């Protein structure tokens, strides 16, 4: 019976893809059954520190890349798992990933990760270099 919070989750994402606003990232969280925003920051290091064990969220997190003339901003949609997450919780929250997308409408790639290692800044910015453009 997992719902979100519409309204809400969406001034959090549109925060994040507004330039001039210093916002990087923003995190849902599940309050209950209802989704809803958690926290958010200007520094990506602060982000992988949410992502701990015993917890489980989404992310929506904008990465910069390139220098000058060739900067471009590429949009992750996150999936963190807990390792020490429970098994239903696993596949229900993949289910509920369909339920976030709604508001979260574009992104350039989109992980499901339960390991940090793959959070590292300079890893998951090379992932986003082989992926490619937005999705609607």
């Amino acid at each position: 019976a997992t719902k979100i919070d519409k309204e809400a989750c969406r001034a959090a994402y549109n925060l994040v893809r507004d330039d001039g606003s210093a916002v990087i990232w923003v995190t849902f969280k599940y309050d209950g059954s209802t989704i809803v925003p958690g926290e958010q920051g200007a520094e990506y290091q602060h982000f992988i520190q949410q992502c701990t064990d015993d917890v489980r969220l989404f992310a929506f997190v904008r990465f910069t890349t390139g220098d000058a003339m060739s900067k471009r901003s590429k949009f992750a949609l996150i999936t963190w798992i807990g390792e020490n997450v429970s098994g239903l919780q696993r596949a229900k929250t993949g289910t509920d990933k369909t339920l976030v997308k709604e508001v979260v409408q574009n992104f350039a790639k989109e992980f499901v990760i339960s390991d940090r290692k793959e959070l590292e800044e300079d890893f998951i910015k090379s992932e986003l270099k082989k992926a490619g453009g937005a999705n609607y």
